[PDB]
């Protein structure tokens, strides 16, 4: 199971660790996926995570564009998890980056309900351009599922962790 997490309420746990390196690990039920609306998995997370799979994530993902067209900003998919994960859920924060509308954070964070576990990023943090802060107190406030947080860089783990009320 998820081992080194800091528990930070009744259902969220955070770690400072890399999301690929820690779903290779446990093989955990679901990752979530910091995509975007075309399931271009170029870079941050997504990037990362593709990567990972020897990109069978983005040829899963074109195969699901082709069919069922763009995900919302909000919205979400189960695709496979590959060698990550049994599932990946491709979650949609929105990019502040591309001006998108902050307050659909909260609703890329609903999704997260569906499962009753996650390891997951931070939504619409790093490239997305959001305050991760932010971040995460949307999450703890939405998420009632168990969500297992990995945050890449240090600094910003301590700051969340430092900062967290
Ligand atoms: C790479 O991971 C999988 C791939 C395919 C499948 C069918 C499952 C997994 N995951 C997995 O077994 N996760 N788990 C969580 N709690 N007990 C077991």
């Amino acid at each position: 199971s998820f081992s080194g997490y800091l528990k930070l309420t009744d259902n969220v746990y955070i770690k400072n660790a890399d999301i690929v390196e820690e779903a290779k690990k446990v093989k955990p039920t679901v990752v979530v996926n910091a995509a975007n609306v075309y399931l271009k998995h170029g870079g941050g997370v997504a990037g990362a995570l593709n990567k990972a799979t020897n990109n069978a994530m983005q040829v899963e993902s074109d195969d699901y564009i082709a069919t069922n067209g763009p995900l919302k900003v909000g919205g979400s998919c189960v695709l496979s998890g590959h060698n990550l994960a049994k599932h990946c859920l491709h979650v949609v924060g929105p990019n502040v980056n591309k001006g998108e509308d902050i307050q659909l954070l909260k609703s890329a964070y609903e999704n997260f309900n569906q499962h009753e576990v996650l390891l997951a990023p931070l939504l619409s943090a790093g490239i997305f351009g959001a305050d991760p802060i932010h971040s995460l107190r949307v999450c703890v406030d939405t998420v009632r599922t168990n969500v297992y947080l990995a945050v890449f860089d240090k600094n910003l783990y301590d700051k969340l962790v430092s900062s967290f009320l």
